[PDB]
């Protein structure tokens, strides 16, 4: 049960969009193309009905009114599919490529060995509880301490990231790094765990088209790591083109083949706040844990 | 004390069925054969009296009314024994073959060694408690972490599977894998433990005519395993013909003898939700834990 | 202070028995011999006074009335000493042979080594507490897990065996297997621990003229064990003639000398419920733990 | 501040004794000698004043009235020093020999090594708490389990020995066996720990002119031990002449030199209740723990 | 959103300063230069608005009134940039050199190895909690005990340092010493941990232009350490010129090159109170933990 | 802020002393010299004001009235500096020699090695808490058990030493023995820990001009130790001339050089109560822990 895509496109054109436009005060000043409407449906909603669709159309109209405040214009400003991220932010869903779409409680990390690099996904669940923490996937002691440092940083910054103020005694956290049997260790997934934990707690989905590596200090400083070449090659080979790396590793980028560096967008960071701002979509997509 | 099977058959024909038919609005449109009634008794009830029997007959009649809504028909639609699963679902009891009948808190898993495969039953009890978890049967650390990942997945999906919302602090769980003395390890019983735990918590019995293998991620992804040939041979040899296997192991099926593959029905899965939907009968057969 | 046996015999004949008979509606239909009365005193009571005696006489009379309901008779049905167990069940006390009389919280188990078998008593105390479990007598990890599986089975079946519904958080249990210094291990005392724990919790005494061996699954399945010959010889040598053994060990009975098998009564079991029904006297002999 | 012994003797003769005699109904029927009064002071009181003295004199008079009930007599029954234990029980204090006087929370145990026996004192404190147990003096695991078995036995028999019903969650226990550095192990101080723990909990002092050895089962059975010759020689050499030994060790007594056996009084026991009845004075000498 | 620096300078001159001066009773007696005002903005405030600025100007004026009380003067006392620390204390912020500015919950420690010295930062977070303590960064047992001793000292001196009276059961502490992978051990960061913990709890920032080393006793005595030469060279090389050292290490200062000793200011301490008074700015810069 | 010593001397002579004398009823019967007043200030007070001074003068006057009760005298009894300890007890403060002055929660212990003896200070903090105990300074298991035995003894004797009745669940204790890195072990600091713990709990300062050694039993017996010669030499060399030693070590004193024994005052003890009476000043000098 629900509307077909055709029905959603039509009800948006005929009812939802004109309603949201007029309620935003923008009637006659902005429009959306058919392709824009379909992109909103496909990449910004996931539902049987159209409540979400209507909310997204309202966001577009209100963002239009913001542009109007910056400066008026004559005639119709037409929003096409290519314009949608300007109004709605980073796509929330990617039905054609689901594995790299944003997800609540996950983050894409990078590991290395003497023979090369490996992508690893950090998974975190936040469930009703009492402040317990589980750390699984055969994690070594250094990596476990890294998770603890990330969690403490978040406990000290609940306001900044929109985390529940009482999660420390009403939520249990579980950090898991598949695959289950393979030992893993080291401090370089500090920012990756901070991202996944913050996502799980806030219910804001983390982008999965970005891979990252960096040690985190307790106060949130991003510290240099090893295996830059191997990790970035592994990302590139897996079709990830957006990277987060510590600022103190900038010198190691010279070691990549120019062709690989060419197809990578690298964000250098000094503070974990920069990571969380880049990785976490602004709006929660699931109800609160408790 | 109770009714004989003969008495149950007769009271169903004379009182229970006609009552349920007329209350469903289907008098004159549907009938059941004597063989159908006996199958309901034998495979869908387990009781001294006939309260359960009457409930099952009501289910048949209401399912009839559903078919009527899809499309009316002229004359009598007669439900025979072979038709009963269309109306009542998968048989709940198999008095002739009790060991493969559905059971609350069990699931059929598959293990391997350098010399072949072995069927292993995962047992789970859910009892009044305070959120404690016991893991017994000489389980290694990887297998214990697998149980923890399965449990966390279920804690995060209580609505989806009809689990109690407060089981995390009102229920103790105990996962046991006989036999008691034999060491066991590995991540490949993740879906098997998820099935047994979900069954115990929901009081919905898990089918025991299906054997399964698959690693589970925290978010419920089913991940590939080893020993596909050995495990499937072991299932076949034990007379299990229905298998659940990770989608990522599809390539390993080529290794089975055509004759063995011939007599196996294999369901490939990517998400643990697909497993639980296939394994767990929809209706609970025991009262809630608390 | 109390009555002598002579006084108890006389007060039973003159007051207690005729009172209980007439209150049961059986005056003139049943009688007891002097030897029957003395057996009731000796094997079914343990007290200074005669409250217990009077209760047992009431049980005899009411059981008489039950036989009357099955079918009336003419004249006097006289109950002699040999008839008493038909009316009162298995003797509760054996003053001439105290070591094999039923006891609250004990069960007779059987162990083996490369040189032969050994009887071992499992002792369990249930005391006011908070759900703690102690396991002592130098028990190995497999044997400890066996105790845990037995306890969980009982937690899941409190109604079936008349266990307190809240024992899991109001009672502490202590399982001890003397002698203190000797290491012990293995899963084959699962049914033995289930018996002793159920007895301690229910305050129903367990028979000590029966020796047992069997692994228990979490759902109560009795599983095969080793050392059948050695264990049964050890029982026989110690003057125990009643044995409980897993059904799956039936084939091993062929290995016993015909003369030994001749003097043993062996009960083959598939479910722990069969064990508890055979071992535990129906009526509690001590007040509840809390 | 307090009375001198001379003042206590005189106030007893002139006021306390005649008051207690007449209040007991025994005026003219019983008397005490000066030596008897001094023994009451010295061996049954420990105080600045004479409240305790007066209580003991009342006990003598009431015990006199008990003898009167058994049978009257003509004239004066005069109680001399040698008669005092008949009226007041075992001496509570021994100012001339303080180390063997009864004490709250201690018991005299016996250990052995390849070169001989050793007396060891078991010390137990019962303090306000929450059910915690500390076991110190470099005790091995078997000896620690022995303490646990003794404590559980006492938890199951609070009525029998006059222990507080709620000690399990309002009292912390600490068992210590000096000297601090010397490792100790084994099950043979089970009765010794039961004695010291029961004494500490009940505030009834344990005799220290008796040395003991015996393993305890959970249900209180006293089980045989080793090193009988070495332990009894060690007792004899230390000037202890009263021994408690398991009944099952009776055969080992033959090994002692006739001269040593001559000067030993040995009590053979089968149940820990027999030990506690012999060791613990009937009346508490300190206020309750809570 | 906020004021530009130019706007802050002007609003201070025109409104904030004259208001604070007249409210302090000092109109006509004190003035501030433009450079002084800019230093207040840059080194004593960190904010979008000017509430903090106005507070600091009020502090200057009230400190002026204090000087007036010590002795009046004729004419205008003009406060220039070089005078600001006399009025406002040690600079709170150093925008040009942020890494050595004071920070809440950090302290600069010094370590050594057989090949030289190393600066290490101790990080501490104080978060809502229940009295838990985490110690991470691969710290050895001696170093962990050192943290415990520092924390206990602070628990015993809450009044002295303005710590919350209930932090012991309402706050969790986490001490972390990056980098995550490198093992660290020893007692010589006792004063360093005391500083960082006291800072985190009090929300008073610790100076980071001072490096320190010293063992702490439970009662706060500062005890001598090793590696004085290596540690002080490492400080000097990193551009730290202010050192805290135990008084008992004064003799080791002779070992430094005269040129290095020349550019170091060394504070010798005997008590941790001297350390905390030197390191912690007097006023908190963040709200309380709970 | 406070009074100068000159002002304190004068205000005592002119106001505080005559007030306290007349309020005690001793006007004209007792006097104090200027030197006595200065000793009271220096060795019995530590304060900015004179509240403490006035209290001490009141103690002197009331002690005078006690002497008067023992026997009157004619004329003026003049109290000089040398007399002050007769009236006020052992000096509470020693400004000229602070390291050996009495302190809350410390005690002077003695250790040995194959090459000689060493003074070691036991430090104890009592802080608001919940009954937790920390034991630090790299203490071995025997030494930790010794601390536990000392603490239990104190828990059983709260009335005797003026300890809080509820410290067992409202106070956390921390025992620390510097230096942090050096391993320490053995039972011979039992009395030393009992002293420091009792001091911390009672807030009564322990003398630090006395060094001690002795094992403690749970019931408070002081037991013999080793290294008497080495320990006493170490004390002597450090300028400690007052020693507490077990009575059972009296024979070892013969081994000291006559010259060393000459300058030592040795108190032989059998019970820890004797130690605490000698070590702890009678009046608390700090407020209660909770
Ligand atoms: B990171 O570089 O510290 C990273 C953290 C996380 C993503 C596992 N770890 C690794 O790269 C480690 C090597 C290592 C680096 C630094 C310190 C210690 C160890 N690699 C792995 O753990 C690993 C696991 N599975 C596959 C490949 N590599
Ligand atoms: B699975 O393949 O990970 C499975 C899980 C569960 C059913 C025991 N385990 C096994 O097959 C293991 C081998 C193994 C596989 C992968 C990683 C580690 C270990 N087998 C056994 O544990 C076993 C136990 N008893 C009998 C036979 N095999
Ligand atoms: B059972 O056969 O598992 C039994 C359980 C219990 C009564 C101790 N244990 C034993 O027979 C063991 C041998 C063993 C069998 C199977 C697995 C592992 C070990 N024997 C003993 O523990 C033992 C102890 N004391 C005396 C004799 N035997
Ligand atoms: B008992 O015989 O088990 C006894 C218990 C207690 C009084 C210490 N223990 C011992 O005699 C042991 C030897 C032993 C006997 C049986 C099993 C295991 C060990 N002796 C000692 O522990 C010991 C300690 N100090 C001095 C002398 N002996
Ligand atoms: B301190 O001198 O005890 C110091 C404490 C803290 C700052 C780590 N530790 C060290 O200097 C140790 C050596 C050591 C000294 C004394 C006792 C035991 C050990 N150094 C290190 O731990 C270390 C760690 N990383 C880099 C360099 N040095
Ligand atoms: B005591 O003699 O038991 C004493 C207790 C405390 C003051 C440390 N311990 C020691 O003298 C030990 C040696 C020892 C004696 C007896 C049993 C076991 C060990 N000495 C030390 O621990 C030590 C520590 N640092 C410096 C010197 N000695
Ligand atoms: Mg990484
Ligand atoms: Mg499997
Ligand atoms: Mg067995
Ligand atoms: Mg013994
Ligand atoms: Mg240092
Ligand atoms: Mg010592």
């Amino acid at each position: 049960p629900g509307y077909t895509n055709m029905e959603k496109q039509a009800i948006a054109r005929q009812y939802l969009w004109p309603k949201q436009v007029r309620e935003s005060g923008m009637e006659g000043r902005i429009e959306v193309t058919d392709a824009a409407i379909l992109r909103v449906i496909s990449e910004y909603t996931r539902e049987a009905g159209v409540r979400g669709l209507e909310r997204e159309l309202g966001k577009i109209a209100r963002k239009g009114a913001k542009f109007w405040l910056e400066g008026a214009w004559e005639g119709l400003r037409t929003i096409d599919a290519s314009d949608i991220p300007t109004y709605l932010g980073i796509p929330r869903y990617r039905p054609d490529k689901a594995e790299t779409e944003p997800q609540v409680g996950t983050a894409q990390g990078l590991a290395w060995t003497p023979v090369g690099g490996t992508l690893l996904t950090i998974e975190v669940a936040a469930v009703p509880g009492s402040g317990k923490l589980s750390l699984t996937g055969q994690l070594g002691e250094v990596m476990k301490e890294s998770a603890q440092a990330a969690l403490t940083y978040l406990r000290a910054h609940t306001q900044d990231y929109g985390l529940p103020e009482d999660f420390y005694n009403k939520v249990d956290l579980h950090v898991h790094v598949p695959d289950g049997a393979t030992p893993k260790d080291g401090p370089s997934a500090g920012i990756t765990m901070a991202t996944a934990i913050a996502s799980a707690l806030s219910r804001r989905p983390a982008r999965m088209d970005i891979a990252m590596t960096g040690e985190v200090s307790l106060r949130g400083k991003v510290m240099p790591i090893g295996g830059v070449k191997e990790k970035l090659l592994a990302a590139h080979q897996a079709g990830i083109h957006k990277i987060v790396l510590p600022k103190d590793n900038e010198a190691q980028l010279e070691e990549l083949p120019k062709e690989v560096l060419e197809g990578l967008e690298i964000k250098l960071v000094e503070d974990v706040g920069e990571v969380l701002e880049y990785l976490l979509l602004p709006e929660p997509t699931m109800p609160p844990v408790v």
